[PDB]
């Protein structure tokens, strides 16, 4: 698809059996989701943006589907104000900026 | 250009005659730069990110070049961790997401 930026670039993702809305976010290194359960190991991490840091749980090798596109990668879970899809998953679906 | 997302999408911008580095950020509604001087009057704005809110100064109708592409619009100045070019200016330079 070609996604305009007149509005926030929101998409539906499938993750851990759940459907969720998330923002396609080229300014995020990592994918960060609001509190949810995921299977497997995790380790604590601090991630920072505007306004400072939050503590998250880092899960590796999580399957996700974005716009019909399957990918696997690291998902950070914690008290983000909104779900963002970061570059670590945008690359996998072949997402580019164009102008 | 077509910019992939394996690395941060950092580009050179020009504002007030000076070059800076900034992140092309589809997850940002607005453009927020690190402390700097701009002309005219400013208005207050609170913007929120991952770690909470910050107060910024809002300057309107500012000329800014982004990867050589000319824009004129609203620039927020405050204690952001990194310069970010948000959708307000990404739309001016004709940027889309594509996959
Ligand atoms: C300190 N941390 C660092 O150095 C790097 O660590 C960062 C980078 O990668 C990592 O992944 C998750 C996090 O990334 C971000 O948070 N990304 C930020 C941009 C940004 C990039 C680097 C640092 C700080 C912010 C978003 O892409 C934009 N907005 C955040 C929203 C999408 C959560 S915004 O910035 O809050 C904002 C809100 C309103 C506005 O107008 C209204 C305009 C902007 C970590
Ligand atoms: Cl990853
Ligand atoms: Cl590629
Ligand atoms: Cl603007």
């Amino acid at each position: 698809p070609q996604i305009t930026l007149w509005q926030r670039p929101l998409v539906t993702i499938k993750i851990g059996g759940q459907l969720k809305e998330a923002l396609l976010d080229t300014g995020a290194d990592d994918t960060v989701l609001e509190e949810m359960s995921l299977p497997g190991r995790w380790k604590p991490k601090m991630i920072g943006g505007i306004g400072g840091f939050i503590k998250v749980r880092q899960y590796d090798q999580i399957p996700i589907e974005i716009c019909g596109h399957k990918a696997i990668g690291t998902v950070l879970v914690g008290p983000t104000p909104t779900n963002v899809i970061g570059r670590n998953l945008l690359t996998q679906i072949g997402c580019t900026l164009n102008f």
